């Protein structure tokens, strides 16, 4: 699978079902260590949980046998459990059984219950798995729901593993969905994504590729399996020989060193690490997870490639977070900006993988009006971008004006339309969304496209994204749908975030939220405000700037002036519009999504309820002070 590649003839990805191939590879590694879950749930330095592979497959087969028992063919097995190693028996053991998988959490965890009553609503699984301590839980919370289709629980860990011995191999296609991925896609009804069996695979080929993940590599993670980017790492880091150690999200937030000090070189480990994080993590890590003086010598020489994706990167976290890890050996080209997205399973590009990350500076004016033009670092009005690297194997990302449906030159922002085996097939129950974002026509090309090598009939997934190629680099600009368009000119909303925070010391860095509402339901205290602008107008429906910022950790006052006068003014000059409601918070409350991005459309729904002025919570595992 792995050097130290047979599936890449001529420069494109050949080699299906991958119980198949979890079951050869798990005889013969069988007694090797698979899994190890470090525990950190009642003890603060932590309790090692391992897994063989012979055990790991045995238990696969076990719950694959019970579910074929207890469904039907076609039905969805849903996974309603904590992060831990019986999650991954039953996602696996959901696979084996060849039913629909659908990964989600445990209704005991806090942040989003409420997604997982719409997952439930809109997949509507005969069957839940989970684990015996969670399982009370989980009956009490499907009970909750109707009476009507009311699933059976299934406690992963009480199902005798001689039930293995019923078990038979399912049957699949290439075609054949495996699993549902759900993401909060273009409504409030959130959106299962159907990877098949065939995305898969290519996917895993597509990142191992990138990275050069050689045989005696390891994987480390911390990141939620309910999310794409932490459940395909288990894939991943599962074929490069090597035992997969992870935590708990919790357990990373609450002590960030946990992740760092397992990221580090084993003693006579010749091999190196991978892992992946967004964006606030490594922030967090380069505050919170430095070893003190007494811990055990740290060494990071051995980290091959933390990817930083998921959201957009900032330079400065990444900066700090190789200036406080450069000492204990972490090096330059260990850090790599990627780009991915549930639809394409997971990856998409990241940077190549004997570089440094791509920063550079780009004018505002230019860059609100789809362009790239390249500026210095201490110019004025420059916006940093940070670049997500090259496109992996047999896997094309274009730019392109959705209007016509015709690919834009380099420097050009388009939005990014996607084309690969790694892409997913639709969206679960909805035939005509899935045509619009799945099955659409690139209709015309530039000389040199980058399309080159995609058939001319190839079909391209719309991703939402707006992006463009600089200097031969993929750049994420940013999410269409998050734009903050005010009279009648775009505002990509992290930019605005940028200037906010760089203005005052106030404001925490990563949380802050810029938002357009109607002037109509923005509060009084608005109007009331020499540093406004616009007044009292019932009529006027135009869309006005918000920005939402917790407040700085340790703020008990409130001097909202002096701050605020500084980011209306930071903003007027360098934005050219002009903030109306400058609303700081508790620190911990603005609104997370469920893998711990900022939550703006939250934000904006809340901002409007009088939900977020008031708020001692809500509870998310990303929360600290
Ligand atoms: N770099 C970026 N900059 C700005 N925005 C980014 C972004 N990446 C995603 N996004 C934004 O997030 C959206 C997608 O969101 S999502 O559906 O929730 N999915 C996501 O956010 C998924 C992002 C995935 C990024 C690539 C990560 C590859 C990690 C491979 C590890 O390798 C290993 C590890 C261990 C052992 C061996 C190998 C995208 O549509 C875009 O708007
Ligand atoms: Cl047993
Ligand atoms: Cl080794």
């Amino acid at each position: 699978f792995v050097t130290g590649n047979p599936f890449i003839v001529n420069g494109k990805i050949r080699f299906t079902n991958l119980v198949r191939h979890v079951e050869k590879w798990a005889k013969v590694r069988g007694d090797k260590l698979a899994y190890r879950f470090l525990d950190f749930s009642t003890e603060r330095d932590g309790v090692a949980r391992d897994i063989l592979w012979s055990d790991f497959s045995a238990r696969n087969r076990a719950v694959g046998a019970r579910l074929q028992q207890v469904t039907q063919p076609g039905d969805r097995v849903a996974i309603l459990c904590p992060q831990n190693l019986d999650y991954l028996i039953s996602f696996f053991g959901a696979l084996y059984s060849g039913r629909i998988a659908v990964p989600l959490f445990d209704p005991a965890e806090p942040g989003h219950v409420g997604r997982l009553h719409a997952v439930l609503d809109d997949c509507a699984p005969s069957t839940i798995l989970t684990t015996t301590d969670s399982a009370e839980g989980v009956r009490k919370f499907i009970r909750a729901r109707s009476a009507k289709e009311r699933p059976r629980v299934i406690a992963v860990d009480a199902v005798p593993t001689e039930v293995a011995a019923t078990w038979q191999q399912p049957e699949a296609n290439e075609e054949t969905v495996a699993y549902l991925q759900y993401t909060s896609g273009s409504t409030r009804i959130p959106s299962g994504v159907q990877i098949t069996h065939l995305n898969l695979p290519t996917n895993v080929v597509q990142v191992l590729n990138a990275l050069e993940g050689q045989e005696g590599d390891r994987g480390v993670s911390w990141l939620p399996f309910f999310h794409d980017m932490g459940l395909i790492t288990v894939l991943l880091a599962s074929v490069l020989g090597h035992s997969f150690t992870f935590m708990t999200p919790a357990a990373f937030v609450r002590r960030p060193g946990r992740w760092i000090r397992e990221l580090a070189r084993k003693p006579g480990e010749t091999g190196g690490t991978f892992s992946a994080a967004p964006n606030f993590a490594f922030e967090h890590a380069a505050v919170r997870g430095v070893p003190r003086d007494d811990e055990p010598p740290l060494d990071l020489s051995n980290v091959k490639g933390i990817l930083n994706g998921s959201e957009p990167v900032s330079p400065a976290s990444m900066r700090k977070f190789f200036e406080a890890f450069a000492p204990y050996g972490l090096k330059q080209t260990a850090v790599k900006p990627s780009y991915g997205l549930a639809e394409a399973t997971l990856f998409v590009s990241t940077t190549p993988m004997d570089e440094v990350p791509t920063v550079i500076h780009v004018d505002r004016d230019e860059l609100n009006n789809q362009r790239f033009v390249e500026v210095a670092a201490d110019a004025p009005n420059a916006v940093a971008q940070v670049s997500a690297g090259k496109v992996g194997v047999s896997e094309w990302a274009v730019i392109v004006d959705a209007d016509t449906a015709s690919e834009l030159p380099d420097g050009q922002i388009g939005e990014i339309w996607l084309h690969g085996n790694n892409l997913g097939t639709g969206y679960w129950g909805k035939e005509e969304e899935s045509a619009q974002t799945f099955k659409n026509i690139l209709k015309s090309r530039i000389s040199e496209s980058r399309a080159e090598g995609a058939p001319d009939d190839a079909l391209w997934v719309r991703t939402g994204d707006y992006g463009t190629y600089f200097k031969d680099h993929l750049y994420i600009a940013g999410r269409i749908k998050d734009l903050v368009i005010i009279d009648g000119r775009n505002h990509y909303p992290q930019d605005l975030e940028c200037t906010a925070q760089e203005s005052t010391k106030a404001l925490r860095v990563g949380y802050a939220a810029a938002f357009s509402v109607p002037a109509n339901q923005l509060p009084q205290t608005v109007f009331d405000d020499s540093h406004a602008g616009l007044k009292f107008d019932p009529e006027d429906t135009s869309e006005q700037l918000v920005i939402v910022g917790e407040r700085a950790a340790g703020t008990h006052k409130l001097d909202h002036q002096p701050i605020v006068d500084d980011i209306r003014a930071a903003i007027a000059v360098g934005h050219g519009v002009t903030v109306r409601d400058v609303l700081l918070v508790s620190a911990g409350t603005i609104p997370r999504t469920s893998s711990g991005k900022i939550g703006r459309r939250a934000c904006r729904a809340a901002y409007l309820d009088g939900s977020l002025r008031s708020g001692v919570g809500s509870p998310t595992v990303f929360a600290t002070s």
